[PDB]
Parts: structure tokens; sequence; C-alpha cells
């Protein structure tokens, strides 16, 4: 007898757990191999992300350990959380990999960018960001590196943010190019951030899901300041005075733009805006979009401002907005430095306790 089997997905064997029958592979994105999966103990559907070697390097080694603490702690309805953790390995020397099942959702974003919302599920989607970000932000983590695939939905319209986005801290030998679309200017050229660094990204994939293509696609950061900077203009001179030298003098010097107006940059034709509804909507949909997508971030709209919003106010709830913050035990959490070794000790004793 042994509690696990073993069956092919694509390239991967997955070794799991008896009681999860039924594999399907719904996804292999950056972090490793995603199955749904049904679970008899439960009687649900639940999904399987297998990490393959975690601690093969400190990139891994640390997003791995990250996730798994936070999501035990962190209790909130727009992150998910852990079911299960398991490894089929015995020992520390035999360990290899590391199970999380998760709740299982039906789709991300990139799928629902393609589609044309209503006003009331495209509020309701941005407010479950909101109440997930100021969440995560309530217990000293900010993202930073939201994006479309990241963010998973339910058809019933219900959101959760997958992942727990960059530490405060790197080489990696990958075949995986990473996706900088959705970063924020402080981010690229490197000026230090704040909370609302993480209402860029929310802003990005907003304009996303109204103009259904990427804003600012580039494919370098200095192929990306370009786009931003083509759309929403060169910022303005009390900007550049918080830049540093070597990065102001390259900033200062790009071809400038007055740039595009956000009725230009976002026409009524993408709103429903049909009825008085749904006019009335539309404004209020660019009112907002003009206030994440700022460029410098003493001029930038805040988690709670935007929970404010009008466009937004409509959901508005303390229980789902002032919920009590998470209680993190690690505290180095985010900038601690370790070796292969001791990373494998660190997420194994996490995986068994």
């Amino acid at each position: 007898d042994n509690q696990f089997y073993s069956v092919e997905v694509g390239d991967s064997t997955f070794t799991v757990l008896k009681r999860y029958q039924n594999l399907k592979p719904i996804g292999s994105g950056a972090q490793g191999i995603v199955c749904a999966a049904y679970d008899a103990v439960l009687d649900r559907n639940v999904a399987i992300k297998k990490l393959s070697r975690p601690f093969q390097n400190q990139t891994h080694a640390k997003r791995a350990y990250r996730e798994l603490v936070l999501m035990k702690c962190v209790n909130h309805k727009n992150i998910i959380s852990l079911l299960n953790v398991f490894t089929p390995q015995k020992t520390l020397e035999e360990f290899q990999d590391v199970y999380l099942v998760m709740e299982l959702m039906d789709a991300n974003l990139c799928q629902v960018i393609q589609m044309e919302l209503d006003h009331e599920r495209m509020s309701y989607l941005l407010y479950q960001m909101l109440c997930g970000i100021k969440h995560l932000h309530s217990a000293g983590i900010i993202h930073r590196d939201l994006k479309p695939s990241n963010i998973v939905v339910k058809s019933d319209c219900t959101l959760k943010i997958l992942d727990f986005g960059l530490a405060r801290t790197s080489f990696m030998m990958t075949p995986y190019v990473v996706t900088r679309y959705y970063r924020a200017p402080e981010v690229i050229l490197g000026m230090g951030y704040k909370e609302n660094v993480d209402i860029w990204s929310v802003g990005c994939i907003m304009g996303e899901m109204v103009r259904h293509k990427i804003l600012f696609p580039g494919r370098d950061y200095i192929d990306q300041w370009n786009k931003v900077i083509e759309q929403l203009g060169t910022p303005c001179p009390e900007f550049m005075k918080k830049l540093q030298p070597t990065v102001r003098n390259y900033v200062e010097n790009r071809p400038k733009y007055a740039g595009l107006t956000f009725p230009k940059l976002f026409p009524d034709s993408l709103f429903p805006a049909d009825s008085e509804h749904n006019k009335l909507k539309a404004s209020q949909a660019r009112d907002l979009l003009s206030k994440m997508l700022v460029i410098d971030p003493a001029k930038r709209i805040s988690v709670d401002d935007a929970l404010q919003h009008p466009y937004i106010n409509v959901w508005y709830d303390p229980a789902e907005v002032e919920a009590p913050p998470p209680q993190i035990y690690d505290k180095q959490l985010d900038e601690r430095e370790h070796t292969i070794e001791e990373w494998k000790e660190l997420i194994y004793k996490e995986v068994m306790n």
C-alpha cells in the first residue's frame, strides 16, 4: 500500500494522493503544471499545481516558499487559498516535488479580456481585485506583479488573485519570457514604490478589458516606456525631479509627446452605451481609468479612493473591504537569503510541518 498513484499529463508524471482522480490539464504557465481533479474526500473538483524541484534555484525557491506561507495565513475570498499540500517523497533527501491543492476556478482574465462585459460584471470584477489588493496591503504585501494570467474567475463572476507577486529583493535559465506589460513606471524606471504601485497594474488590466488589446505591449523596458509615453504622453517636469541623474538623463532625452486624451484613448464605442444607464456608466469607467493610469504615483489614485469611486462603490462591503489583516509568522519572508540546500529544508519543513 501507498497513499499515492502516478499518471501522465502531457510530458509530466503527476504522483498524487488517491483521493484526487480524473486529472485534466487546465494549463502550464509559470510555476509548473496545473490539473483539474475530482477530490473524492470533499466531493468537489479542485486544481492541483505541481512544483518541480522548487529549490532548484533561488527565484523558484523564494517564490515557492513565499507562496506556501502566505497561502496558509491569508483568509480572504478574493485570494486563492490552499485546500491541501503534499509531497509523494518520504524524506528530505528523496524530496523532489510539492503539490498545491486549491479551489478550482473556471478561467483567468486573458479569456475574459476577449469578451464584452456589461458594466455590472466589469465593475464587480474590478471591485474584487481592489478588495484582494487592499487585503494584501493591510498585511504589508505589495504585489507589483498583477496580470491577467494571475487572476482567475468563476462563471458567477467571482474573482480571486492567484499569487502574491514579487518580494523585496535573481537570474534564470528559462525559455519563458516574463511579462512586463503591467509594470508601473516607478518599477520600470526604478524609483521606488508605495501601495498604489498595484493600481497602475489594475488600470492596465481594466484598459485591456475595454480595448481588448494590451495597452503597453513592449518587448523590453525601453520599448515599454516608449509605448507608455506615446499613449499617456511625456510626464511633467516635477515627476522627472524624482529620477536618478542616470535614468533621468535617459527619460529627459526621449522624444516628447503631449499625449492622447482619455476620450481619444478610450472612445464611447468600446463601452456599452445604448441606455442612459450605460452612457453614465461609461463616463464613470473612463473617469476611474484616467485616475489609475497616471504615471506620477504622487498623482495616481490610491486603493481606497478607487474603492470609493462611483463606478466601484456600487458593491462596497465593510466585511469584504476591512477584513482583519493576515498574521505572518515568518517576518523575514520578503528579504531572506539562502542557498539551495537551505531552501529545500525550509520548503520541506513547510510541506511537512
